[PDB]
């Protein structure tokens, strides 16, 4: 059968689940934790969240992590990817502000419990939760000096290396810098909600063509400094560090050679943006030729620290899009930073049919082939470095007007089928030379899905918010459980 | 060097309808530069006023004296069994003042009709290049020729010259090429300035460093495209017959990524674009390559919709002048780098020697030709897979034997041109390989039926398959290459 079996993959292969701090933790202002950009955004603009909710409680994992670890254990996961709340560790976001003991202890307890149970931690240092104190001091990642945020982020990473480096062997400095920059300062659907005048976001007094690039540049400088620090004082033979990129596969809209060029520019604007800098030390050629002065140059010293600043890389894959060419002409001018790719990303092809089957929410269309394309690109174009699919899954719609019955939410067969197909694609990719080494289902738990609030459940484990956030294994989780039971069965 | 007799191309390797011929250009072989009322050209002017810009300080006042010896040229073509002969028309020989009001020169019309008729008499099909770099000096002084900032005068004057050609030769000519190597013409004439009028950007070494190597080449190229579009429109609407065809020929050097980095693949891409796509894409889809627009920006003119419409599909066939290839190496956009020449807009260095230190192919003698037939195959695959697999003619292919005063080439050695024969045989063989791969190539023209004036190289290079003794009344002598071609076609 083509249904994935654990013996399809090497003994060393890794299978886990993933979450992020703001999305599952709760205890937003408990035990000294400082306010983050998201606490601020949700509390100030509930109307910018689909269901007007916030993650004050989320999945209450700050108090229920032991149940989280138990389920991970029961499912036989090899690893668990989670993030550290910058403001829970440093309430004022700086060294000056001081470290929060309860924050350090929370993560220390989680990490130790995971390891004791034989589950390897894959820690995301920054998963979009910027301490509000930094946002107010210098705009956080919008820091025009390119110094303040780099120093503050670097110290944050230092505190993580100092307090957890003896137990953590896998680090991810940043999660989806492209989504973060483009959504936060481009379309403004993410905190702080900035965008160009004329666009519909909470603060249409920004610049979608510039701020996303300013933020991205500071993120890359911060990543380079943190990795430099790591390699000089905390690096160990068995530890790895990198970052995770959000990536949607790209496929030519039509047959014209122009759509092939459009496709290339789209991989560039989405993946290339942050990938090429850590691979070779600079932005993709296409981006420098189109964004021009809006895309900052790197000093030679920065280019050096940037090139090769990873031991592994994560890819968060969910869907794909058809790329359609847009010619450079006097009748076209970019509005969003993503418009600099001179191509429109389409869900539907020229025949009026979606690239793949819709999975339920507004943007996820199933197209496993896209993942294979992505892996072949990493293999053939970017040196075939160690790759971990740090995120993959779907969100089941559940709203007040369209309630999702718990029994139906638990019988998540679409998610199961989707997960199985992507794991199968990983096997096909491996048989073609891909250096992929692990897979993480996104959302061990149903959680706060940013601007979607609680309208989408991505968990393999159901969280009953109506009843003390009690957890319930869904069919997907149960299949993963049997899948992980043994590396190599006997009889699959 | 020169291998296996079982590899030697045979005529039956190609379809009965395939076309094999030789090629020349007006200024290079005609001579009679000011005879029978012929007007002065940009090249007459350049060679006369700037002999130091020509390797041996020569000029083509006589060339191969084909204006008078064309009957012998036809004879040789006939003897070699050539199916066709590609030659060009001298704009100034037809229109001394390059304009309609300047009048048509009856002696010019006569000359070409005699050549064309004699060719057809001997069963040789004429392939006529309308413009082969010889602009009437009168137009150059009037508004700068293709530098016309109005983008109207030159288009009108060229369209009229084209009309005179269609009117007076269209009855016998069924194969037209509007322009020869537009990229070479624009870049060399206004970029590096090695070609007449010899303009370049201030601070650069050329006869007239008062131009702009980042704009003039594009202005000229833009006018050339508008001129081509107009001429083609005119042709289709008044001269096009079911059995006649029109197009143009592009100069093309193959491009191979320098190293294994994906960056060199992209550099190779931009290079094919700046060299070939610059003029190919406009005639294929009505606009310049995306890469060029993203890099040259406003230095690359926009087309009016009416023009994009006339440009798109303005050809029934396409010519490719192929001689060698280069390794393309990436150059990043940065505050430390600034383009100087229009060709620098491609952000890539063109290298002869690869990362292993070996030349892309064996040197053929002159300073730039390295034998790499595989590059021709790469080119035909691109044409087939990316640009609609249109009918293709290799309108130029060959090598130039160095023959200077310092190091004179013994005539006997000049005639035993085995290196050229080898090169010719290998590229023809490559056409057979490309055909088996789906290429829609329909013909091959060895460049230089005769040793001629090789532009800034003067007479230091002999590209002919037929030797021309300029010392003894420009007498012609068959070289080994010609003798093999004779056998090939028989």
């Amino acid at each position: 059968s083509e249904i994935p079996q654990r013996d399809w993959f090497p003994s060393d292969f890794t299978f886990g689940a993933a979450t992020s701090a703001y999305q599952i933790e709760g205890a937003w202002n408990e035990d000294g934790k400082g306010e983050s950009n998201w606490d601020h955004f949700c509390h100030n603009h509930p109307e910018r969240i689909l269901d007007g909710s916030n993650s004050d409680i989320g999945a209450n994992s700050y108090h229920m992590y032991k149940t989280d670890v138990r389920l991970l254990k029961e499912m036989g996961m090899d690893a668990y990817r989670f993030s550290i709340s910058w403001p829970r560790i440093l309430p004022k976001g700086t060294k000056e502000g001081g470290i929060n003991p309860d924050g350090i202890k929370y993560y220390r307890n989680l990490i130790n419990l995971l390891l004791e149970n034989g589950i390897e931690p894959y820690v995301t240092i920054f998963h979009w939760d910027v301490p509000q104190a930094l946002e107010e001091k210098y705009g956080g990642f919008l820091d025009k000096s390119h110094k303040s945020i780099v120093e503050d982020y670097t110290y944050f990473a230092k505190v993580c290396f100092d307090n957890f480096g003896d137990k953590v062997k896998n680090w991810l400095t940043f999660n989806e810098p492209q989504t973060f920059t483009s959504f936060s300062y481009g379309t403004g659907v993410f905190a702080p909600g900035r965008c160009s005048p004329g666009l519909d976001c909470a603060y249409p007094t920004g610049n979608s063509l510039v701020e996303p690039y300013t933020a991205g540049h500071n993120i890359l400088l911060a990543h380079a400094e943190a990795v430099d620090l790591y390699n000089k004082h905390y690096k160990r033979d068995d530890t790895r560090i990198g970052l995770a990129f959000d990536v949607m596969g790209r496929v030519p809209y039509g047959t014209s050679f122009l759509d092939k060029q459009a496709e290339e520019r789209s991989w560039d604007i989405n993946l290339g943006w942050f990938l090429e800098p850590v691979v070779r030390g600079d932005y993709p050629f296409s981006m420098r030729s189109l964004a021009r002065e809006r895309l900052p140059f790197f000093k030679d010293e920065q280019k050096e620290k940037l090139a090769g600043s990873y031991n592994m890389l994560g890819l968060n894959y969910y869907t794909s899009r058809f790329s359609k060419n847009i010619d450079i002409s006097p009748n076209y001018s970019p509005v969003l930073n993503t418009d600099d790719a001179y191509a429109s990303q389409e869900v539907n092809g020229p025949d009026g049919k979606p690239i793949g089957p819709p999975m339920g929410n507004p943007w996820i269309y199933m197209y496993p082939e896209g993942l294979k394309d992505l892996l072949m690109i990493m293999k053939n174009k970017y040196g075939n470095p160690p790759i971990y699919i740090t995120e993959n899954g779907i969100g089941d719609v559940d709203t007040k007007e369209t309630p999702l019955p718990m029994e139906a939410a638990l019988n998540d067969y679409k998610r199961l089928d989707y997960i199985q197909r992507h794991i199968a694609t990983l096997k096909e990719s491996i048989d073609l030379g891909s250096n992929v080494q692990g897979y993480f289902a996104w959302s061990l738990l149903d959680n706060f899905e940013w601007f979607a609030g609680f309208t989408e459940r991505y968990g393999i484990v159901y969280v009953d918010r109506n009843n003390n956030c009690t957890r319930y294994m869904k069919e997907s989780a149960k299949w993963l459980k049997e899948f992980n039971t043994a590396k190599k069965p006997s009889k699959k």
